[PDB]
């Protein structure tokens, strides 16, 4: 593309706004950058010769663009952004922007739950096989720093948020992994306005790599000649369950026990399944790439064993901040004694009431915090506290603490109304663990 002499508008100064405005500066293009934030975090960071306009979103500047680009955390029905789009200005973020430039074949990874998993996996096949891989996107590296004319492949974990900016995506090979309430607060339209911004990944994608066991990941006119899934029971894709032992399987014939890998449970197991699947519509040696499903040992912040000390496991589940994940950490988890799970922040509009079945028993206590706190609290509240803080939270549970328990943060929310990100959350977690759960 060719964005020359064009009056370019950026909106958010994030980690993507700012990747954004390098973009433009290195291909000798002075954009200028909005953010409805007051003091968004990337106003330190941005070049001096850079325009900025922070509180609020600029009609003059948006009226004036031949090009918005978006953040992923600005809506498209912002009314100033709904009224540029109105007037036919172009409006793309920076998914959009990357594909554009990308010189290689592109892996797409979607869904409500499993992306940074399934996106790593592919990443580490590509790395195995001694292929030059870019790993990005939704997954906290911008997709714009991963360009180099000398990648072989890209692989990108992509958000809803993202495809709803993104028109020149055509992946090699794209999923959705499932489909679960997420960002209700951004689709007033409910759970099928989210599918769809999903369902966008599998346009003029070569191969769509489903979930039998989600026909939400589906696209609308159903499943296509295109169209690859994974499962549990059925699949091209799926797990043979017998003597207390998994296999991976690929149409009936065994290509990995699951005593192999470092991760463990059933959602992981069709999480690699994914891998696999889009691992080999890439082209990737099927050799190399189960190797890789046994040397990736998971990812920080998700069901990360922070501490295990005194018969206690502290677990940073800093990442489920959905209940899909949540249900993901508590649906069959075996504890010897009590469970202390703590849970809150924003919400983003969640109905939390499917966690409910699995909070029932002697063995459960609630912590809920934050900005949602009480409506976590609300899904038995006989068992739990709240408290304003993660923090106060740990500090009222520790002392309760038995050998035999343990403390799971997997929150069910975002965790921007107390935290800079959610990594910031996981490491403050650990530091707390650390601190309580020895002499
Ligand atoms: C909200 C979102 O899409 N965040 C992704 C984004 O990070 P970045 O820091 O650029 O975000 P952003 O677009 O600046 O938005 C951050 C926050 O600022 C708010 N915001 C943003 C712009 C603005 O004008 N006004 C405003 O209030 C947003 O509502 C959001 O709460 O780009 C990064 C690189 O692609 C991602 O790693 C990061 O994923 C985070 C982990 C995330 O929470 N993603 C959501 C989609 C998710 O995983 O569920
Ligand atoms: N297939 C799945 N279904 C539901 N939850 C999952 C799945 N795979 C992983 N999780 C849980 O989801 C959270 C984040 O998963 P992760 O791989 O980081 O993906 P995402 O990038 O979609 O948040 C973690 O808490 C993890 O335990």
């Amino acid at each position: 593309a060719d964005y020359q002499g064009k009056n370019v508008v950026i909106i958010g100064l994030g980690l993507t706004g700012l990747s954004c405005v390098d973009f433009f500066l290195a291909r000798g293009v002075t954009p200028r950058v909005m953010d409805t934030r007051m003091t968004p975090p990337g106003l330190d960071k941005l070049p001096e010769a850079v325009e900025r306009h922070t509180g609020s979103l600029n009609d003059e500047w948006l009226m004036a663009a031949d090009l918005i680009v978006a953040s992923p955390g600005i809506a498209l029905a912002h009314p100033s952004l709904s009224a540029a789009a109105d007037a036919g200005i172009e409006i793309v973020g920076d998914i959009e922007l990357f594909c554009r430039e990308a010189q290689a074949p592109i892996v797409a990874i979607t869904g409500s739950n499993g992306k940074s998993t399934v996106t790593t996996l592919v990443g580490e096949m590509a790395k195995a096989a001694g292929v030059n891989v870019g790993v990005g996107g939704n997954i906290g590296l911008p997709a714009l720093m991963l360009l180099d004319d000398e990648c072989e492949l890209y692989v990108l974990e992509l958000s809803s948020f993202q495809l709803e900016t993104t028109s020149s995506l055509q992946a090699v090979a794209a999923t959705i992994l499932n489909v679960t309430e997420d960002h209700m607060d951004r689709y007033p339209f409910g759970l099928q306005q989210y599918r769809a911004a999903k369902l966008r990944i599998y346009e003029n994608a070569k191969v769509c790599v489903v979930n039998a066991d989600d026909a939400l990941t589906m696209p609308i006119r159903g499943a296509d000649e295109r169209c690859v899934s994974f499962g549990v029971n059925m699949g091209d894709y799926h797990l043979n369950h017998q003597q207390g032992e998994t296999w991976l399987r690929v149409k009936g014939e065994k290509v990995l026990n699951v005593k192999e890998m470092k991760l463990s449970g059933q959602h992981n197991y069709t999480n690699a399944l994914a891998a696999l699947a889009l691992a080999d519509a890439a082209g990737l040696p099927r050799a190399s790439s189960l190797k890789a499903l046994t040397t990736f040992t998971g990812l920080p912040h998700r069901f990360e064993v922070v501490l295990e000390h005194n018969g206690v496991r502290w677990i940073n589940d800093s990442k489920a901040t959905n209940v899909g994940s949540t249900e993901a950490a508590l649906n069959g988890l075996h504890v010897d004694g009590t469970l202390h799970l703590l849970l809150g922040g924003d919400g983003k509009s969640a109905d939390f009431s499917p966690l409910a079945r699995y909070l029932n028993g002697d063995n459960v206590r609630l912590y809920c915090f934050g900005r949602d706190g009480a409506q976590l609290a609300a899904l038995r509240p006989e068992v739990a506290e709240q408290t304003e803080t993660m923090e106060q939270a740990m500090r009222l549970l520790a002392p309760r603490v038995q050998p035999g328990d343990m403390v799971l943060l997997s929150p069910a929310c975002a965790s921007l109304d107390q935290f800079k990100n959610f990594e910031q959350r996981g490491n403050e977690f650990a530091r707390l663990a650390k601190e309580l759960g020895s002499h």
